[PDB]
């Protein structure tokens, strides 16, 4: 038979928390046909905690993941500013320019900035 792969269109490009500073990762999801997604959550003690949660979820849907890097996101809803910066020891620094491309697409009325 043939196996129907997850439509990546239905995987949110961005899922981040609000009003505060938190770890994030940039993940490549394979159908597996691939795209980069931003995931960042206040509950995560480590970047690896985010990647483990996300890649587990993806694996449930038959997708495979690669972590491309991480850092931090500062989300200020009051000021409609999102800043993406920093690094991950486990995964290296993400190319925050990619992350911000995603973020800006979802929060187009925000000032979306990066460093590096």
């Amino acid at each position: 038979l043939y196996f129907q792969s997850m439509d990546l269109a239905l995987i949110p490009d961005v899922d981040i928390d609000s009003d505060g500073v938190f770890k994030y990762v940039l993940i490549r999801v394979h159908s597996a046909e691939s795209k980069e997604i931003v995931r960042g959550y206040k509950w995560a003690e480590y970047h690896a905690d985010i990647y483990d949660k996300v890649s587990g979820d993806m694996q449930k849907q038959g997708c495979d993941c690669e972590c491309l890097g991480g850092g931090r996101i500062s989300h200020q809803s009051q000021d409609k500013k999102i800043h993406v910066y920093g690094y991950s020891m486990a995964y290296g620094p993400a190319q925050h320019a990619i992350s911000t491309e995603k973020i800006k697409a979802k929060y187009p009325d925000y000032e979306v900035t990066w460093a590096n």
